[PDB]
This record gives structure tokens, C-alpha cells and sequence, in this order.
């Protein structure tokens, strides 16, 4: 093979804002006057940036010798992800992880006349589970052809350095892809309204807004660790409690700079105005309004299942093939506190959670459903209950009491709907639960 | 907008510079700060303003 | 410069026939030439300056 | 700019220098050979028919 290129211009993919040579030339002199005395300004500007493609250039004195290459430099970089501290151990066998949680019950008034006929009644405990699966299986494939690459180098050091650079790149790719997947986890969690949104804007003070975001974040962190617990900071609407030593906070570079400049510099004894939980800084979030994410240590459910490399050699083609196989499971637990701080426009209602997601009832039985509405504003909204079982005799009370007709065999879906859109363009937030029929 | 128009503009310019400098030196790197889009990282002792 | 690579999905059925397939690494090169070539000229008339 | 090592540069300069002496030797040989032809053409040169 003899690969050649002919008649390639020195500025291939350059879309200049303005012509520097023409601007210097036709300037009477207001800001470019310093470059007028320069003699080789045009020649310098012609090759100011590196040339994409090299072409053979004859010597100016004797137009028979060819100008040579004097210096060759090899650029090498090392990359890794800072979120490796959020990874748990390894799962050699098995595929699915099951997480179980139990909620609290409700108090009943002490009555003696009413306790005669229901000594043996049942009060089913509130429990709920979720499952995490193995969902990442990838490999990185790279070939090295040393015999063909030997012609591109003169010294024996550059060749080895180039091979080492390829070997380093085959690992840097996985190192950056793991970080990309972990960030995609948070982005996907926010993309479906599973985060509890806290608005940074609306200071409601008219005198000071620099400290509003830090005040709100400190208040949220303080109320996350209340001993009595709360149901307002998780997607399962279960009474849970968090600890300050287990609270992590992923913040943006802009947010970190704002904290460092606006408040920390002008604040004496900044120990009482800095952040509370552990702090990590990333490049930013792909979501429009995301600025910071405050989560719990047990929020991440990332595990590794396989990490290996295998090499093969083709002797007919005289090359090496490297395959780096990585298998991982990436998931996030819904039973942990997780809030997201936003500084834009958000819908009035984020999500609706029905307490029993999965239920089983008899033909003549009944069920009770409770709905929680995650509203960004302070005003409340009313829910509407519906059932899409498709059999007559089955109806749901407006308070959330589902009654099943005595003659039916179908899978019941119970929907709670909140209307937030304006008239003539309704917007609906729907949370539904599944019910099975026991004959 | 302007680094000399007002003290607020100067402060936000400083904030932007600090944010950019911090995100240039992250370990995972980025490909949105050079002419050729390649994943590369810088260092604080190597950055010059 | 060498700039990482792209990952592929695991597939034994395709690996059954693509064992020896080649994947060229992502390598980018650029070249810098010499462009500044000048001189400074000054004349001195010592006899006239005396 | 056409060389990487110095020794090649001095070798090229030495070849350029030696070219002058080679040309001088060749021209001297031609000039001295011209004398026989000139003397034979002028007819002052004894001849034997073969």
C-alpha cells in the first residue's frame, strides 16, 4: 500500500470569525496597531495553528533535498472516576437483588364494647420490596499491528511509548465510561420525577439572595436527620430516618464557586455557613434545572460482576487483539432519602405515590389505598380515583376504597390522577397500582 | 458581560473563572475545552491565566 | 495523541464469527513548521558621529 | 533543515567543496588534451599513413 494525499489546503475545517491578516492590514490603528511593525505576521498567521496534514516541502536553497522532521512528541493522559467510593462489593453468583422494608402502623382508640367481636381480626403489616438486576455487559476491543507500525518511527523509544499509550487508552475508556454510567443513573432518576425537588429561587426577602441557596440546603439537611423521621424525602412514602454522617451531596462546579465566593469569603467563622454533609464536585448534570443532589450512602446499588481482559494473536496478519470485558449492575434504592435542588421552572406536581403498589384481594373483598402527592409549591391538589378492571360491579370510593364484584376474573389497575394543566389543555399526573383477584 | 462595569459583574466573572478552572482539572476529564475533541485533563499547577 | 475507544455490547453470536476483526485505535496527529524568519538592521556612522 | 545528524551536514559540505576541485581536474585534463588536436590540425605534426 502507498497512501498519498494531493492538494490539501492548510485551513481544512476552520471557519474564522474575522480575517486577522486583513484586519491588521486595513487598520488605521486602534487596537491592532501593535502588530503593524511585525514583518512576518502574515506567514505566522498562516500556520499559527498546527497543520492537520503534513506534505513534503522542498528546501528553499537547493530544491532537491527534502526538509526533515526534527522533533516527535508523544502525549499521554491518565483518567479515572471519582465516584468509585460509591461502589459496593462484588456479586459472583446470582442476578437479582431483593430489598425489603417495613413501615409503621396506625394507632387505634381504646374501646371495650367494640373489642368483643374482633379479638381475632388481622392487621396486615405494611411491607414493600424492590428488585435490582444486572444490566451492563460491555467490552472494549483494540488491535495492535507492530510490524506495520514499525515503519512510522525511527527510534526504539517512541514505538514503545505509542504501544503503552494504546494500552493506557484501552483502560481510560472504561474508566470514563463507568463515571458516565454513574452520572446517567442520577440523570435517569431525575428524568422520571423520583427526586424530591427543592427550589432554589424565590428568596422572598428583597434584601438578600446570596445566602438563600445555602440556607435552604442547610435546612433540608437538618430536617433529613430528625429523630422522628419523615415521609417527604423518598419515592416510597415510608417513614424513614437518615444520619448526617451518611449524607452525601453532589454539587456542580458553578455551585461550588458560588459557595466559595458569595458567602464563604464574606462570612466570618464560616464553619456555620458551609455545607453539612459530605461534599463531592462533578462537571454538572445533563438535566436542565439540576444543580445539586443530596442523597444517602445506601442510595447507590452499584455492583461489579465481571472484570477481565483476554488477548489473541493473528499470525497471518501479524497483529494482536485485546478484549476487555466489563459486566456491572447499576441501580438506585428507592427506600433512601434523596432530594434534588433546582433553580428553574418545575411542574406543580412531581409524582403521585400509592402506598400498596401490589395487592391481592378476593372476589368479594375490599382494599384501601392512600395517595401521596409530591407538590413543589405550597398549595394542595385533589386526587381522583379510577379503576380499569373492565368488569361491572367493581367501583372505587372517592376516598380510595376499592370494592370487587363477586363474579369477575381480571387483573385490576387502580389509578390516582391529579390535574395540574390549565383549561382546554389538561396535564395529568397519574400513579397506579396493580391488584390480583383470588377466586 | 463586563469585568469592570460593576462589582457584581466582577464577582460573577470571578465565579465563572473559578468554576471553569475547577471543571478543567477534574479526574474524569472532558472534551469540550480544546480545538480537537479528545478526552484530556489539566492540572492546577499547569494552568495559566 | 491517542483518544480512548468506544465500547461494544456483549454478543456471543457475533463473537462466534468476529474473533479476528480489527479495530483501529483513535489516533490524532498534527504538525508544526517554522514560520518566523526576520532580522533587525542598524547602521552606525562613527566618523560622522564623532 | 534537510539533515538530522551533524555528520551528514559536514559530509554534504565537504562534497560541495570537493566538487570544485573535481571540476578543475576534469577541465585541466580536457585543456591539456586539446593541445594534441590543435597541433595536429595546424599541420605542424609529422604523420605516418597506416
Amino acid at each position: 500500500m502507498r497512501i498519498t494525499f494531493n492538494d490539501v489546503k492548510t485551513s481544512l475545517g476552520i471557519t474564522e470569525s474575522y480575517d486577522i491578516v486583513n484586519a491588521i492590514r486595513n487598520s488605521q490603528g486602534d487596537n491592532f496597531k501593535s502588530y503593524v511593525p511585525l514583518a512576518t505576521a502574515n506567514n505566522v498567521a498562516e500556520v499559527g495553528a498546527g497543520i492537520l496534514i503534513n506534505q513534503t516541502v522542498q528546501n528553499d536553497f537547493i530544491t532537491s533535498l527534502v526538509d526533515r522532521i526534527g522533533l516527535v512528541v508523544i502525549r499521554q493522559v491518565s483518567l479515572n472516576n471519582p465516584l468509585k467510593k460509591f461502589k459496593k462489593g462484588q456479586i459472583p453468583l446470582g442476578r437479582t437483588i431483593e430489598e425489603i422494608y417495613t413501615d409503621i402502623t396506625k394507632e387505634k382508640q381504646y374501646d371495650a364494647e367494640e373489642a368483643e367481636q374482633k379479638v381475632f381480626e388481622r392487621e396486615m403489616p405494611n411491607v414493600k420490596t424492590l428488585f435490582h438486576e444486572r444490566n451492563r455487559q460491555g467490552f472494549y476491543h483494540q488491535t495492535i499491528q507492530d510490524d506495520s507500525l514499525k515503519t512510522a518511527f525511527v527510534s526504539w523509544g517512541n514505538f514503545e511509548s505509542f504501544v503503552s499509550s494504546i494500552i493506557n487508552a484501552i483502560y481510560n475508556s472504561a474508566e470514563v465510561d463507568e463515571y458516565e454510567y454513574m452520572k446517567l443513573l442520577v440523570d435517569n432518576y431525575y428524568s422520571k420525577g423520583l427526586f424530591t425537588t427543592v427550589k432554589i429561587d424565590e428568596p422572598t426577602s428583597s434584601t438578600g439572595a446570596l445566602t438563600e441557596f445555602v440556607k435552604k440546603m442547610r435546612a433540608t439537611a437538618r430536617k433529613l436527620t430528625l429523630p422522628q423521621g419523615s415521609r417527604d424525602w423518598n419515592s416510597m412514602a415510608v417513614r424513614t430516618r437518615s444520619y448526617m454522617e451518611d449524607l452525601h451531596l453532589i454539587i456542580d462546579a458553578d455551585l461550588e464557586a458560588e459557595l466559595d465566593v458569595d458567602v464563604l469569603a464574606k462570612a466570618f467563622n464560616m464553619n456555620r455557613t458551609d455545607f453539612l454533609g459530605n461534599v463531592t464536585v462533578i462537571d454538572g448534570f445533563a438535566s436542565t434545572g439540576l444543580e445539586a443532589v443530596l442523597v444517602d450512602k445506601d442510595w447507590f446499588m452499584v455492583y461489579d460482576n465481571l472484570h477481565k481482559m483476554e488477548t489473541v494473536r493473528n499470525p497471518r496478519g501479524l497483529y494482536w487483539n485485546y478484549y476487555y470485558h466489563v459486566w456491572q449492575t447499576l441501580s438506585v434504592s428507592r427506600f433512601a432519602n434523596a432530594v434534588a435542588f433546582v433553580s428553574g421552572d418545575v411542574p406543580a406536581v412531581t409524582q403521585v405515590i400509592v402506598s400498596p403498589n401490589i395487592a391481592a384481594v378476593k372476589q368479594g373483598g375490599q382494599q384501601q389505598f392512600t395517595a401521596y402527592v409530591r407538590a413543589t409549591n405550597a398549595k394542595d391538589h385533589k386526587v381522583v380515583w379510577s379503576v380499569e378492571g373492565g368488569s361491572t360491579g367493581t367501583a372505587i370510593t372517592g376516598d380510595g376504597l376499592l370494592s370487587v364484584s363477586g363474579n369477575e376474573d381480571n387483573q385490576l389497575t387502580v389509578k390516582a390522577t391529579v390535574d395540574i394543566g390549565t383549561e382546554d389543555k389538561p396535564k395529568l399526573v397519574v400513579g397506579e397500582a396493580v391488584v390480583s383477584i383470588r377466586p
